[PDB]
């Protein structure tokens, strides 16, 4: 196809059989400012490839499609926000210079999130709206400004939560978006080594990144072969980070008639990743198959959650409550009686940790979020989700409004 | 000389914040009761649950007035919308 | 004793244990001399008189002279808190490309260190500051912050009746003997940036001194003349409102509830009459006391109190045009009682609450809408409430 | 040998958010039982309502971890701190 952007690290060129855009990364390190050549293409495309993967799985939009090759990629085409959107947990960097007086290792709670415009100047929120920005139709406000800043912190938060499995502390990134041609935002550029800063131990002596290549007055090709080292055991090292954790989510129901409110648990649980088993019980009528039933469960070395679904005078939840260790969630079905009912979920006898919920979204949600303890993909899905609603919020507000 | 001065203009805003876009029809009865009697209203979705910040920052634009301001709080199921305005 | 400034001396106060501010005849944007003094003084002490009046904490007392005043004595933060309605000034050329008048809900506030570099929150807490015994950490920050822009809210709403655009502000903040910190040195025409009708060609602050690169006699006359206008036009910025809140209670025996309701109002500066009727056992009388209340120009208040079946909160609202509020007494059958209040027949305005602090702050918020020291005092109550519970927070934490 | 790395520490906080100081008592109930089943427990003073900004705040320095985290709400009244967290 045909070039439409050259970069210092990788050119973007044209697929015009597909309508997209192929993404190619070069051999060459190009610290902020000296420039040196290596053997990194392939460890780039594949570091990127597997982050993005773990980013569309926690459900952030991505123009990330497929690996091409070794050193290239098929991107979804749109037109780049000229922001780098930086994030950090700790004070480093350039950041140390522009605030003196903060120490090194000075926590960010929550992250700081900043921007940069090229040619590459801090710029304010401010600034960002003043600018007038209109790429594919979609004019960048405080609404767009908005969702990048929750987006990018929302990124970093995940990633940090991946890295800490193989024991290294992000410490800060730097992203850039895009707007494909349906007038959507998209993460959009590369997330490598060259885009973030790690530290594994949460040591800096033993940082892994490119300031590696930063911190280099003179560059020898010794000095260059540690830091392909360095990238190459970064790249190994994503492929710890989507492990698959072993949980299971089951919902007893007292009566078969309460099917369809259960079926919208299980959706609800199977759409934050659950696996989820709909089983149909009696406390009352079946008491002794009951706790067999969950003796069952209770046969694993995973993680287990139990949502109790029973109408009328629910015995169903504190029975097993009163016989199991694992997490008893009551979620009565939709009812006239509900408000009577209710209370024979709530005020359990003493001794009892079952806890009440009302709604079937909002049992799997309890279910997701004490499973997403043990699982960061669940975790970050649940995160998404919020970011999802906020955002749509404000696509009904823009129609009364 | 006094008869161009006895019908001034004092300006004024009625804003209704709504939890949900599905709160519609309602928002809607209040406004046209309250066009009726000569008010300026607008009509605002934002949650105090799912978009907390974002709903603070709504309702500080329209605390840059010098004009009179009420706010209405409309929200189904458990309100936290008017409590955290 | 003594603490020197360009614009100002502060000198102990040896007999009257707790300082005295003395004004310069000087002006330090380069730096010139005048007759300046007693305006800045007097603008000043009408400055933290209204904001005495919203319920801020100052270090200031009382005038002392025309030139001098006495100021409770307190160790300064080497931070001015600077707070802008609309992008103007150096904000200009510290964000590129935000056009002037800008405008910033909530408004903008940023901070600078005593040297004027700008520094960040972050900054202010690592630099670890101390004084009488108070450390300035995020909450003391967050406290800076948050009653900078409630100042700057205040001022702002005040020098509206005057048709004046407050655009932005500096303050400075200090700590007290017993670690309380306080609004302290000086607000006069220095500290802040004024447009009449919104106009920036007719400023009337510090700004057309500091835009001079030359400077004349005469061009300092027109800035003494601008700084005795402010001066005087403040005298105009605290009125009396006229309004009133009107309790009627259907029974003498809700008593203590009405008098709860009374005593909230008041703290905010409302005026309030008790008053005993029953819209079922003298149904015209009732009529026939707010009748002689609405014989006013002013606003006017109900406030309905009636245990049981309410119908006194109702009926009020049905023969009334202004606002009625239904606070029915504290009782074990409010759980029956309360749908009387609630579910009005249809055309009724009447609005509901609970508890007698919440009904005076209802009234508050009605009648500040006219009166911006009662919205004042608002606002600062609820600072004062946030801050109430890091105080309480850090106790249990 | 193995059985040194059976009983190893496991990082967890549980917070308790009330919503205001009066709600101290029950709060220590909840205390004393989770630290009774091992737990470490944190108790908070914040309002959704009254302090928006800064429980917010307080709750992301809670989230700054690679341990577990459990929050619970205590709120007299409308409950509004729950929902908000």
């Amino acid at each position: 196809g045909k070039l439409l952007i050259e970069g210092k690290t990788k050119q973007v060129f044209d697929v015009p059989d597909q309508p997209g855009l192929l993404l190619n990364k070069d051999r060459i390190t190009a610290g902020d400012g000296a420039h040196d050549l290596e053997g990194k293409a392939a460890i780039s495309n594949q570091t990127n490839a597997k982050v993005f993967e773990i980013l569309k799985s926690a459900g952030i939009k991505t123009a990330f499609v497929k690996i091409a090759s070794e050193t290239a990629f098929l991107s979804k085409k749109c037109e780049m926000i000229p922001i780098e959107w930086v994030t950090r947990r700790l004070a480093t960097g350039s950041f140390l210079k522009r605030n003196p007086g903060v120490p090194e290792g000075f926590r960010f709670t929550p992250p700081k999130q900043e921007t940069f415009f090229k040619d590459d100047p801090q710029w304010s929120e401010e600034q960002i709206i003043s600018a007038k920005f209109n790429y594919n139709g979609l004019l960048i406000g405080r609404d767009e400004v908005d969702y990048m800043r929750k987006a990018t912190i929302l990124i970093f938060e995940i990633l940090e939560k991946a890295w800490a499995l193989r024991d290294c502390a992000l410490i800060d990134m730097k992203i850039e978006f895009g707007v494909d041609t349906e007038g959507s935002i998209v993460l959009a550029d590369v997330i490598d080594s060259d885009s973030w800063r790690l530290w594994p131990s949460g040591d800096k002596r033993l940082m892994v990144d490119k300031q590696v290549y930063r911190n280099l007055t003179t560059v020898t090709a010794a000095d260059l072969d540690t830091v392909k080292r360095n990238f190459a055991w970064v790249k190994d090292q994503l492929d710890f980070l989507k492990p698959t954790i072993h949980h299971k989510v089951v919902v007893f129901m007292g009566s078969p008639a309460d099917q369809e409110h259960c079926q919208k648990i299980a959706k609800a649980a199977r759409e934050l990743g659950l696996d989820v088993d709909l089983r149909v019980t009696s406390a009352h009528k079946a008491t002794e198959e009951t706790l067999r039933i969950m003796q069952q469960y209770e046969d694993t070395h995973g993680a287990l959650v139990f949502i109790a679904v029973a109408g009328r005078s629910n015995g169903l939840g504190p029975v097993l409550s009163g016989n199991t260790s694992y997490p008893v969630i009551n979620c009565p079905p939709p009812s006239d009686k509900l408000v009577q009912d209710i209370w024979s979920s709530l005020s359990v006898p003493s001794g009892l940790g079952c806890a009440t919920v009302i709604y079937p979204d909002s049992a799997a949600l309890m279910a997701a979020q004490i499973i997403g303890l043990q699982d960061y993909l669940v975790w970050g899905r649940l995160r998404s989700k919020q970011l999802d609603m906020a955002h749509s919020l404000r696509q009904a507000d823009k129609k009364l409004r």
